[PDB]
DNA sequence: TTCCGATAGTGGGGTCGCAAT
């Protein structure tokens, strides 16, 4: 009845791929954490910050899925309030409870929510803790593109990362949902822009010893020792109207080949790219290359 | 045959912990 691996959403690109009716909720820009005896991270590791871990373990019932987030604080702030091994943590913090696996991970989302709602009725005190504020994310029923778009405007105005779209009957898949499956979709609005290439960096093959991880997936260390330099581009430093940062994703095999092949004659060129504004500290967040010119 | 889920790989930004400076 436990959760093998956390549920992961798929990136929604075409608003047309959304199936209706569907239930939606706001996507928090916090840190994922599921309750399995104790509080675990997206990679099922224990939440470093013991105060939180311990606290949440007392309030949250076994099998709670949600995100830890410091209200008002920046992402980098919340990151620290969770990734640090605090002995004593006095500051306040919230936990957005959005899923609940009591027994069968095949129970329709709506029902899993119901199970979450019920638990609350029985333990109202959880939503009243003096420090930890537990926030139940009860989905909203969306019937068509129009309503959805309306919802996006709402959550966004309220300062959320985006919106999570789920299938009413959807199950708690132990893995990343697919577009077609439509179990859990992530809807984020990136922004277009352009920057000027100023330099390039070689691709690096991580030849570190291959092992297994908490879920049994290929895991390799990141020691520079086992980093062999490939003869192709890996990332490109660019100047976005003043600000400088790198872009290394969004390129295909042949592109990385060309870009590196003409590293010298490529400098100075203008390239398009998309990025997310929210969360950006000193440079664009999730920078993704799109094309040249 | 084509199509698609699942998976290894490679990339960004940014913080924590720890040894070295």
């Amino acid at each position: 009845m436990a959760i093998t691996k956390p549920l992961l959403a798929a990136t929604l690109e075409n608003i047309e791929d959304v199936q209706f009716p569907c239930l939606a909720t706001p996507k928090i820009d916090g840190i994922r954490s599921v309750k399995q005896t104790q509080m675990l991270s997206r990679t099922f590791k224990p939440i470093r910050n013991s105060v939180m871990n311990r606290l949440l373990t007392e309030l949250l019932p076994e099998g709670s899925d949600g995100e830890i987030s410091i209200e008002g604080a920046t992402f980098q702030d919340t990151t620290s309030a969770v990734m640090t091994g605090h002995k004593m943590y006095n500051a306040k913090f919230s936990y957005y409870w959005f899923d609940y696996v009591t027994d069968d991970p095949l129970k329709k989302y709506i029902d899993r929510v119901e199970d979450m709602k019920n638990y609350i009725t029985v333990h109202p005190h959880i939503l009243e803790h003096a420090q930890v504020k537990i926030i139940p994310l009860i989905p909203v029923e969306i019937n068509n593109i129009t309503e959805l778009l309306q919802y996006e405007r709402d959550v966004l105005s309220k300062g959320f990362e985006g919106v999570m779209i789920r299938k009413p009957d959807g199950k708690y898949k132990f893995g990343r949902s697919t577009l077609k499956e439509g179990i859990l979709l992530k809807m984020k609005q990136f922004k277009d822009a352009e920057a000027t290439i100023i330099s390039m960096t070689a691709l690096f093959k991580n030849t570190n010893t291959k092992t297994k991880d908490n879920f049994g997936y290929s895991k390799r260390s990141t020691h520079k020792s086992g980093k062999v330099e490939e003869d192709v581009m890996g990332s490109i430093e660019v100047d976005y109207d003043g600000v400088v940062f790198s872009i290394g994703t969004g390129f295909d095999a042949d592109q990385r080949r060309d870009f590196w092949q003409n590293k010298e004659s490529y400098i100075g060129k203008m390239v398009k790219f998309k990025y997310f504004e929210m969360g950006s500290k000193d440079c664009p967040r999730f920078p993704v290359f799109i094309g040249i010119r």
